[PDB]
This record gives structure tokens, C-alpha cells and sequence, in this order.
């Protein structure tokens, strides 16, 4: 049963969505719902929602719409994911040097779903920065 991931579509939406969301890791896609890699990502983000719902909490958001948080995680290549937690920025390691965000999509769903799982074990143990389990893509 597919499922409609929401939608932030202002500055403000998306502050609400960082305050709001509580003890599930936020997941902030940036990026365009046309773009053909977004596309993958997105589908990838859909049917893994349902069974993340315990643990993170899923919105896109486009790049265009929202320029102040685009330029804010300094976002130059789509699609781009942030996550958040209780408030917190979220830093993830996968390997290259920005850890603020994941560019790209997923080999798999089952990469991301595991990635999830790290950040919010991770997270609910009170860190600020933890390692990603899988490789980019």
C-alpha cells in the first residue's frame, strides 16, 4: 500500500516540521519532485515510510520553494537529505568530508532503512554524529 510522503513547502513549514517532529529522526529530502534522480530517491523514501514510521518521520522539499534552508545546508547538487532530531542537525559519516548531508539516493532500500536505524539509535543514546553502515550510490 503506497504512501504520500508529505510535503513542506516554506520556510516556515519546514521549521515547524524540525520543531514538531519529536523523538523520530526527521527526514528533509531537498530536491525536485520532477528530477529523475529525486524520483528514485522518493520511491525509495515511499516504501520505506510505513515500515520507518516508529522511528523517522518523512517529508520532501523543494529546493526552489525553500532557498533559505537550500543555501542554509549550503545545497549545491539534488537530491540532497538532511536529518534532524528533536531539533538537532544530525551529522552522519558515510565517508566523504560533508557529514551534514546525504547527496544522492540509495543502492537500495534497505540501505536506507539501515541508515535510519544508525541515526536513531544513534540519536535516542544521545550522540550528535554517528557512522553510516552503508556506502553512497
Amino acid at each position: 500500500m503506497s504512501f504520500l510522503l508529505p510535503k513542506l513547502t516554506s520556510k516556515k513549514e519546514v521549521d515547524q516540521a524540525i520543531k514538531s517532529t519529536a523523538e523520530k529522526v526527521l527526514v528533509l529530502r531537498f530536491g525536485r519532485d520532477e528530477d529523475p534522480v529525486c524520483l528514485q530517491l522518493d520511491d525509495i523514501l515511499s516504501k520505506t515510510s510505513s515500515d520507518l514510521s516508529k522511528m523517522a518521520a518523512i517529508y520532501l522539499v523543494d529546493v526552489d520553494q525553500t532557498a533559505v534552508y537550500t543555501q542554509y545546508f549550503d545545497i549545491s547538487y539534488i537530491p540532497s537529505t538532511v536529518f534532524f532530531f528533536n531539533g538537532q542537525h544530525m551529522k552522519v559519516d558515510y565517508g566523504s568530508p560533508d557529514h551534514t548531508k546525504f547527496v544522492g539516493s540509495f543502492k537500495t532500500k534497505q540501505d536506507f532503512i539501515d541508515l535510519i536505524e544508525v541515526i536513531y539509535r544513534g540519536a535516542m543514546r544521545g550522540k550528535l554524529i554517528v557512522q553510516s553502515p552503508i556506502d553512497p550510490k
